[PDB]
């Protein structure tokens, strides 16, 4: 056999209002520095905090896409955290490549307000990925 | 027998932003004043509560280590009390000497911020821990 | 709850006759690159192939430790490759916390001839080690 | 595989009263001169006698500190033997390594008098430690 | 909850013919040193020892009191250890506040003698209590 | 062990109608004589004939305090003995040391009447205590 | 018999940074106008809400004591209900007699802030004690 | 009823060789200071250490008898405390009258030596009588 590894990484970040964004490969310690390994999206626990009305869209890409195939739906934030978990059905799993591009996008989310032209209120946003990883494509001497 | 003894020793905080709060051998009560008695610690408890988004990750520590090999990871704090236990495994356990020295650090906990430059709010983390003692190296008359 | 990953990560090399290779944190892909994460050898599987008689022993190590606690004991190599397995057991299975060295010695795997002053035969050893990993210790922004 | 064997090495002394005596790895004998083979402290049996009262505390050490991390805890003598076990938990318990120094500390018998500037009568304590042994580190030809 | 803790601690002693020898918060090392925290006497456990015969009488009392509610009666000593256990029923078990005085009696022990006048031969006496400590009352910033 | 010994001890009176008489140590023979030992109450037992209507309220102490914490409650005296037993409950049974005084009130019995400056009519109440002593604190020669 | 009552009552307080609140026999509406009956501590029931975070520490007292044998330990409030349950155990239950003084302790609650020199935020704190009541010791006519 | 109370009393004793000691109605605490009632031998436990070889013969006495009915038969006392039981069956167990005198005999050791002309060395026996009594003969107003 070939063993799969299975890692969590995370990442965290301040929301901003009508942007989105973008947890690459290079968001992920782990990921980043692991060198030529394909890993695939095992599933994305999301946890956050607001200190006042604030949403929240998290979506999951597959390798090479240019707009996501999964999604949280959007989600509200209070002052209390909470937790929710995406995971991906058969066909938004596919798996990264090994030379993956440092940049490459794996999770984006929106930062979304209900009342137009208003502005974020402070808030905190982890995220927890649980890849599964292929063996390494080693060089040869 | 030697009558291993169980004791609950705990100490409270206020987190800053990007610093680490080191609870040494002397900031638990028990711990400082016991004497030349060994302990291992079997579990600590952290409870916090913040007034606005703020993260923290408490770290544990072997004897004698420059870094820790045990972590909550980060976790993210709200406006209500919330509760994380901390227990070591095999290998992140070894037992402190009773001559340990009362500046020995045995937990460390970050305080986090996810706006670059922004400053923590007003937050309290109280930490239990639950230590096991060794009978007490007593010296003779 | 800290979710502990689990990642195998491979290295190779050639025995040479009176010499010691050292497999150091930096020899194994994913903990080389993984950033400040503490780690725990959970068990090593070397295989190796000889073109003709030639032995090793493999050793593990603990972290700081200037010789091993752990050993596979001497193993004879033929044509065909053979697979041992090490696994620690409690007290050859300390942490290494998450900045040790990248210089840091792991395993180490001799390499021995029977005959006084000859020389190794070609040879390939794999070494496979599969490591627990504790959460990041992240930096605040 | 590689069998890990199992030793039982005695020593005796003669107690003094405000002293500690340190029996190391050159006091077993068979620890002594087996060469460069790691081991892990089993379990010891300690065994007393005295013409008159006398109390000893023996205490146990992990590799390379400068104090204990478990003990007996004082124990009293009488014109009888009487025999006391002493077993390591998890955390007491770290493997020394094959280089271990001869005049390395495994564990160490204070002799206690409860009278101030009293002598310690007649006594006799022999110490029977019981020890895993990894395979030994051969050189090579 | 309130974690209520379990803790050893030993003191030894030379009784003395016609005298009495008091146990008082401070002969217990931690108990002397854990500050302001209520406790309780779980059990005692009295080991002794004599070169020739002697009595003692192992007497508990109640915070405050100027005599002893419980004892364990006379007890004969002779050349072997010998240990009688002394534990508290309803109403010989009340807690003792955290700020009790150090010189506090806890446990006085009578050296007895029965021919007229004679002297006690050399002894030692090993007392280990069993106390439940209740929370820490811990001071505000 | 220490055998504790369950004791019946009675006294008489005659109630007076606005006065309180107090059953003290000396009011019981073998309390009164048995020198330096520790005792408790198990329970009271009172029983009372009165010539013409009268009342009781049987009151225990604690000791060393200046009122009760456990009473019988009112209870009516007809022409016939009637029996009324009181037994102390966790908290209402706190030890009396050794050496209590011989004038401590440990029962205090108040006589009332119903009609305003009416006079107690002929009335007798026998009161019988059960109580648990511990090992005399003997002396040496 | 005599019928124990089982009564509950209530008090309410705004915690202080660095003082304690003491809630007397007076504190509690029906033990302060219940006349001459013994009572007893069942339970306590604590329920606090604060602005921000703030700490506090129940501890509950026997009676004439000058310090607490019981206690919550520090607890943590948040800008929700919490509630916290006070049970005393064997000897942290002695009973207070009828005449107890309308301003003894009976619990007190520490208020305490993390930050040096802080001031508590808004608060609010209900006490719910739960006392069991002996018969009332009433006076002849 | 009647109720029969069952108590426990100790006194100690140095024996000499070619004597025998009384142990009168005063030599026991309670018996000697009860008043006038009756009292009934349950049971004796003797209990003795010698420092050198001793030996004694405990003997039991009716009321009013000049020599005993029942004996435990000489027994040899070593340098360990030995307890040997000394029960009366139906014939030896007559009930003492309340008023017997003080100095009225209930046990008898005698002391022995098997060397003729040799000297008692330092010995201890102590002995607890279990005493059943009935109710007690008061006197009237």
């Amino acid at each position: 056999a070939a063993a799969t590894s299975l890692v969590y990484d995370t990442c965290y970040v301040t929301l901003t209002e009508r942007a989105t964004t973008s947890f690459q490969r290079q968001s992920f310690p782990t990921l980043k520095g692991m060198g030529d390994r394909a890993f695939q999206v095992v599933a994305f626990t999301i946890q956050g905090v607001s200190a006042a009305p604030l949403m929240y869209n998290a979506r999951l890409y597959n390798p090479g896409d240019t707009d996501s195939v999964h999604a949280t739906g959007v989600q509200l934030m209070g002052t209390v955290p909470r937790t929710v978990r995406l995971t991906p059905r058969v066909g938004q799993n596919n798996w990264f490549f090994g030379n993956t591009e440092e940049a490459e996008t794996i999770l984006a989310i929106d930062g979304l307000v209900s009342t137009k032209g208003a502005n974020a209120p402070s808030n905190t946003v982890i995220v927890t990925g649980c890849f599964r990883l292929a063996p390494s494509e080693l060089q040869s001497s």
